[PDB]
C-alpha cells in the first residue's frame, strides 16, 4: 500500500537521471518527497487551467510546507530545515506570480513518473 | 568524539537561521554535512589566499563528492543524488572560475559555527 513514489524508489537508480529536468524552482524533489502523498492526492492537471484552483493548491501546499518545518525543526534535521526555508521563500513567490504554472510543473512531472513506471522492465 | 558539525548539531536549531547567508553555490549544507569530517581536515584558511592550494582542495572535494554520490546511488536515496548531481555541476564551474573564492566561503563558515558553538548558552 504505497504511493507512486513508493513505486519509483523501487526502480533502479538509473532512471532518476530522466526526471532532472522536471524540477526545478516551481517544483523541487524536497516537496515530492516529504509530501508524497498530499502531492499525489490533488488534482494538479485541473488546477494547471483554473487559476483560481492553482492559487488555492499553491496556499495548501505552503501550508503543509509548514507543517514539514515543524517536524524537521523538532527532528533537527539541519540540511532539511535550511533547504525548506528557502523553498518556501521561493514558492511564496511563486503565490505572488504565477500558481498555474507551478501547476503544470507538478502535473508533469507525476506523468513522466507515469510513463517511467510503466516503461521500467519487471519480470512477470 | 565529534566533530565541529557534530557540535552545531547539539544546539538549539533556533541557531540555524544564523548561517543561511553563509551557504551559497560555492558552498551547499549538503556538503557540509555528508563531508563533514573531510571539510574540517583542510587549510580553507591557507588555500583563501594560494591559488594553487585552493584549486587542490577543490578537486579533492569534488573526488569526495563522488565516493558521496556512489553511496548514496547504492542506498537509493533520491533527494540526495538528485541534489548532489545538481551541486557537482555547479563546483565544476567553481573549479573552471574561481577555486580560492570556495576556500573563502567555507573559511567563513566554519569560523562562523566557531563563534555559534562559543556563544550558546551552555550550564556548568
Amino acid at each position: 500500500g504505497g504511493s507512486q513514489w513508493n513505486q519509483v524508489q523501487q526502480l533502479e537508480i538509473k532512471f532518476l537521471e530522466q526526471v532532472d529536468q522536471f524540477y526545478d524552482d516551481n517544483f523541487p524533489m524536497e516537496i515530492r518527497h516529504l509530501l508524497a502523498q498530499w502531492i499525489e492526492t490533488q488534482d494538479w492537471e485541473v488546477a494547471s487551467n483554473n487559476e483560481t484552483m492553482a492559487t488555492i493548491l499553491l496556499q495548501n501546499l505552503l501550508i503543509q510546507l509548514d507543517e514539514q518545518l515543524g517536524r524537521v525543526s523538532k527532528e533537527k534535521n539541519l540540511l532539511l530545515i535550511h533547504n525548506l526555508k528557502r523553498i518556501r521563500k521561493v514558492l511564496q513567490g511563486k503565490f505572488h506570480g504565477n500558481p498555474m504554472h507551478v501547476a503544470v510543473v507538478i502535473s508533469n512531472c507525476l506523468r513522466e513518473e507515469r510513463r517511467i513506471l510503466a516503461a521500467a522492465n519487471m519480470p512477470i
